[PDB]
């Protein structure tokens, strides 16, 4: 909407206070005009119609329990925008400052969040499996990264290309979590998953098998569930990315780590220059090798480490 840019204050899902960019016109709206063509957050009001209503607040203070998922969806979309702009010189998900839209309070007890091709959508969780999913910065950034993928490589959401799609979202979700530097880790969703259980998460990149996901191509899922295992076989690529960044020995193969920043540069370049809608795991390895060659040189440690990491997970 048309109005003037303002700064509100609120509390997120985890009870932390933060400032949020709003717009004043009669009401204060969750519309951040400081980033691209705007970040807009909507109330789905427990329904499944989307987007719902642009979030309106009478006083620019967002401390009600009902406000918390909206505060975090809005704020973490801003952090994710900042990561892509400041780290990769990418302006929003399309590279042209497309407006970023999110809806919260989607459905009732909905234990998921997603990018729907047009916008991000967050359930509130059922209070046992999840609390409202926008409380996880890695979740928010995972979702917005699907939009980046859609506009770049276009990886089809099935089988190996879909597992790459998922892993790219986990990788950049994690790199955004490190960028914000609040309790960063290599696990996915820990801040919103199972409030009654400490120390768990949906997935681990450092040890995918902790939650039943494969960490070697020989253990890949070959069935039809989950669009051919897109959230399962992602563990093979997540493990490779973890090894590239942090190093380690895995099934007897040693990888010299090169750090998170170079991991991000290599995978961002692979995603935006080399991957295609039908890329498989072997093609991802080649894309990563070529990206590291472009950035660091063919004889570099970085190229050598990409090769050892894919070797370690059984991808040639
Ligand atoms: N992401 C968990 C995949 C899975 C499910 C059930 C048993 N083993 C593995
Ligand atoms: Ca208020
Ligand atoms: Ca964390
Ligand atoms: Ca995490
Ligand atoms: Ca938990
Ligand atoms: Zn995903």
């Amino acid at each position: 909407i048309t109005g003037t840019s303002t700064v509100g204050v609120g509390r997120g899902v985890l009870g932390d206070q933060k400032n949020i960019n709003t717009t004043y016109s009669t009401y204060y709206y969750l519309q951040d005009n400081t980033r691209g063509n705007g970040i807009f957050t909507y109330d789905a009001k427990y329904r499944t119609t989307l987007p719902g209503s642009l979030w309106a607040d009478a006083d620019n203070q967002f401390f009600a329990s009902y406000d918390a998922p909206a505060v975090d969806a809005h704020y973490y979309a801003g952090v994710t925008y900042d990561y892509y702009k400041n780290v990769h010189n990418r302006l929003s998900y399309d590279g042209n400052n497309a407006a970023i839209r999110s809806s919260v309070h989607y459905s009732q007890g909905y234990n998921n969040a997603f990018w729907n091709g047009s916008q991000m959508v967050y359930g509130d969780g059922d209070g046992q499996t999840f609390i409202p999913l926008s409380g996880g910065i890695d979740v928010v950034a995972h979702e917005l990264t699907h939009a980046v993928t859609d506009y770049t490589a276009g990886l089809i959401y099935q089988n190996e290309s879909g597992a790459i799609n998922e892993a790219i979202s986990d990788i950049f979700g994690t790199l955004v979590e490190f960028y914000a530097n609040k309790n960063p880790d290599w696990e996915i969703g820990e801040d919103v998953y199972t409030p009654g259980i400490s120390g768990d998460s949906l997935r681990s990149m450092s040890d995918p098998a902790k939650y039943g996901d494969p960490d070697h191509y020989s253990k890949r899922y070959t069935g039809t569930q989950d669009n051919g295992g897109v959230h399962i076989n992602s563990g093979i690529i997540n493990k490779a990315a973890y090894l590239i960044s942090q190093g380690g020995t895995h099934y007897g193969v040693s990888v010299v780590g090169i750090g998170r920043d170079k991991l991000g540069k290599i995978f961002y370049r692979a995603l935006t220059q080399y991957l295609t809608p039908t890329s498989n795991f072997s093609q991802l390895r080649a894309a990563a090798v070529q990206s590291a060659t472009d950035l660091y040189g063919s004889t570099s440690q970085e190229v050598a480490s990409v090769k050892q990491a894919f070797d370690a997970v059984g991808v040639k």
